[PDB]
């Protein structure tokens, strides 16, 4: 065209280029994060089972109603991330439940992946699906209202199977780079997840290894796919150690060895970075979340994207009763405040511990 | 047991056995492939010459016509089909691929679902079809087809730096999760990435591409742990831009095509199926032949050809039924024709 | 546990914390470095400009008289020395690295061995150095130097599609090679990838090449395993090119320069040593001062001076002794210009 | 200009690349191998010991002499691998070594890497140096009638440590690239030599998936470099289990694992591959080639440079003596001539294959 260096991505228009990077940092608000509402039909129904309730479209409707329509949420929740179904959904007074959101001004997003698959000619790593259609999928969910979208992988830690192999990380870092660089081609601020999962007896040490190692490989393939960074956020998992490690570090290491890879790995171009909370407790969630936000001021805003670490409660104090929606949503802003203020590295939660005296 | 971790792991011996016989099969020596994989749309754009409605019963009495000539599988190895035909059935209530199956002939589909633009790059290509792949290919399987199709488009641009790095990769790497795909679900995979003719370059510019292309997609292959002995490449010929860069000669389509090959692909590759692109019937075969004329090959080089056997079929055809005869008489003269370039003795008519 | 094997090992607790504190003293608030590294080769020239003979008393009381400035190391935390300084003499008989020692400046060494052609490329650059460096550094540590240098040099070239991708991986894989090597035997290496001035680029196109070449850099740091926390990185700044048309602001200098290294830089590098390229001395202030008003950076963002430090200091110097305090005076002068620019606060108001 | 395609290595002159392309083909003409006579000083000190004898430059010049004064071994050696010293050494009487083999019209080469040195945070995984001066170099031994170079890198199986790591194996293959490139560039074929040790107790099975992923790297990183293959030999580790692998394998399966591992990842533009030996005893060397060999025609060049291989017996038999110079020629032509006949899978040392084993009853009618 006009010719300059030409073997480099070209640049998004400016408009986009523009608005995505504005939803990228209200995304990441202070004291603000993401509420990961975004469950399937099946993975929905399981919740729904440990509280006795069938899973029905007016249930998951008035159970999404019950999170979007509280008042006060948008001070703690930028975004919230949904499933299709509930994108177009309407709860039983009629109301769009993207209206609740727009409301309490907090910005809808939308899950974009096909769910995975495995690889072949590795030891059932896994894939994910959903790049056929995609582009066309976005054009759809921004007339809907979202603004920005999930697409989760997951990597699996085995050292003596050497896992997460070579093949493994390229197919999940180059998937979620054409992911992302086809959102933001239509409007949608990508949410970038590899998962490295926390399965396994190995160390905190050893997870930081990897982390740092596949976190490398998807920001090097998001350069190579043209990715503006600026309108674009990481969902990475903590670094902990593995479920079944003996030695069981705490809550400063955690913080300690997380803060050090993203410091080795991510560009500060990258406005936040919204971690996923694993297998974790919803107040371990919210611990940790605070002793990496205790270690600094950061380069780029360190917050949350919570589902079962928002919401475990919320569901148990419910169970389906119109009477309890009340007391419901008193427990989700409870949740929602106490990671707004892990985003501060001010949150207490319930050495200095001394017997005084005198003088 | 203490197996060295960081590698594909291989196929369970049997479906690496039936891929690697399939692939021979399918460029047994004077035979080559029949694409007959148009899709509604690309066949209706020939039916529109012919004059005859895009209907069902159109398409299954051409595809009749294709499959059902006898001795076809003298000079055919296999024939790439469109879903639709896969499980269609002819006028007298027959499978189509029975009709292949009684010519001897192997049935192969298409699994890729199109191009999409790359974001970032200047209108370049990416072949969409990766999700659901898998349970296709176990559905293909049982409707007959053993081997699949997927093409992916490069273009020639010098100027705009065209194939560029994205472009090759995106490609690369698309090609080499479907070949693995089909072939862990026991298809053998032609691994096609088209570079386009288009432009005013030169052959030698053409090579040079090709075999940056060609190094990429092979280095894909081996990352994803595709077999190539269960695998088939389905290249361009090397030839000159089609704005004639001093117009070379079949001659020279001949060499760089052959060496750039010999320089690229791994003699565990069976066979290279070549595409025709935008060549009429006779370019095909005396290029094909100038191939083959340069010697014994370290694999098969034969040819995987649509319009380049079709062409004139369509003409000596015209929907009338009354030219069935006539139109598997063109069919079965074309096939002989690259049957012959096949080996290499092939003039055409004198010269 | 048992390590996730196929990740280059960590370096050993002691070593790894004494590059880290060394890489942030040299990057300390308010200072930079000083390039006095300077080959005979190079230093012959600028002697001859001063019309001085290039001897070896000419050079000892020339480093005698930079490194023997009282107030020096306010301003400045290292000094690049040459091979020969590092082991030399003043016309007194006393160390060279002393006169640091006395400034509490660290010092540095230059350990490439110059630039030979890639075969295969249109003359882009490949750095020497390699061979021995694990030995010459050991030796160096030995002297007393704490930090290395190693150029490699790219050239933009939009027509010829420069830098290509085979200069940019040499460039890459080498820098790495080296930053491993220095960090192993206790150096803090400087990764310098200069991307050249010359031609008629916009400011744009330097942006768009610059965040490549890092790219691809940091890529193979993190390959070969080498520690960001104890290394630094010396980039060219990102500015239109020299015979370019644009009048080519102090302002859009320091934006598309901050940006392409927000998006490139992870914040475990403790700073950044700008060089000055062609600049003038002000210009490399002017500059620097620009990138820094842009406000408090992840990193710190300063200078590795030689000819922006150096130029006027040789001039108003002449090579007599009487002209060393006069030449002194605007040495500091120049320090302290670029220190303060360092902070965002130096002389440039045109608003 | 005009504008061809600009992200890709540019040409050799076409002069040198086709001197380069003859010379390659010459060192893999039918029948003929390379003789790995590139020992260094050090190298050679241990080899003088186990013959009693002092390591001296007239003992080294009368070994020399020794195998390249031999009268019709250029029948079976296309080429001869030099170190510097011999390069530009005589023997007693005023002669240069290079003219010895000129005479016999083997071609000589030079080895042109600086050794081996750690790669940092790798567990002692080897990087090859000797890139300082590389093209300088060349230029001197093209002058002193070198035609073809060695370079040899070395990588580990150890798969409880992962060991060949990606760090190991694109070192060593972008060195041999650089190295190679250079070499073209100064008219010297270069042979690339990504040697993969036996060592450990692998299968053959692990090997060839080593071997696979190893070479794969290494051509990756030779076209990105521009190495025109077609001037160019590569040496490489035969497919073999580990030196501690229980006790078992046999001369078809390293025949078959070898052959099929090159097949998947060696272009047939490359003109052969010369076997490398390491610490098979020199039947072996000439059994395994010859194994690979019965596998029908290839695509290449399946041939050898033999160092040990060629050389263990003949120091045997010399004894540093001038009377037994005869004597020791005398086991340099019957090993030749053994690898000469196992390029054509037509050796056959003691053994011969496998079959029944005698005892046959002859019934006519």
């Amino acid at each position: 065209h006009c010719t300059e260096y030409m073997n480099a991505p070209k640049k998004l228009p400016a408009d986009v280029a523009e608005e995505l990077a504005t939803t990228a940092q209200k995304l990441v608000q202070a004291g603000k994060g993401i509420l990961a509402a975004d469950e399937s039909t099946q993975t929905i129904k399981k919740r729904f089972d440990n509280i006795k309730l069938e899973n029905t479209i007016e249930n998951r409707a008035s159970y999404r109603d019950l999170l979007f329509g509280t008042k006060g949420l948008g001070k703690f929740i930028s975004g919230a991330i949904l499933f299709e179904e509930t994108l177009f959904q309407k709860n039983e007074a009629g109301v769009p439940m993207v209206n609740l959101l727009h409301n309490e001004n907090i910005i809808p997003g939308i899950k974009v992946d096909k769910g995975l698959v495995n690889i072949p000619c590795t030891d059932e790593e896994k894939s994910t699906q959903g790049l056929d259609g995609l582009a066309e999928r976005c054009k759809e969910y921004y007339k809907a209202g979202a603004r920005f979208a999930k697409w989760r992988t997951v990597l699996v830690i085995d050292t003596a199977k050497g896992k997460p192999t070579d093949l493994s990380i390229h197919e999940t870092a180059w998937g979620l780079a054409r992911y992302a660089s086809i959102c933001q081609q239509n409007r949608l601020v990508p949410i970038v997840e590899p998962e490295i999962l926390a399965d396994g007896p190995h160390s905190i040490e050893v997870c930081a290894v990897v982390t740092q190692k596949v976190l490398s490989c998807v920001f090097k393939a998001l350069q190579e796919n043209g990715v503006l960074l600026e309108g674009a956020l990481l969902k990475p998992n903590m670094v902990t150690a593995g479920y079944e490690c003996t030695a069981k570090t705490t809550t400063q290491d955690v913080g300690f060895l997380t803060v050090r890879t993203l410091r080795r790995t991510v560009p500060p171009a990258l406005p936040g970075v919204v971690f996923l909370s694993g297998g974790q407790s919803e107040e371990e969630a919210s611990v940790n979340l605070n002793s990496i936000n205790a270690l600094g001021p950061h380069p780029w805003a360190l917050t949350f994207s919570y589902g079962r670490a928002l919401q475990a409660s919320v569901l148990n104090t419910w169970q389906g009763k119109k009477e309890n929606v009340a007391k419901a949503r008193e427990v989700l802003l409870q949740r929602a405040e106490a990671n707004s203020l892990a985003t501060y590295g001010k949150y207490k939660g319930g050495a200095g511990a001394s017997l005084y005296e005198k003088k």
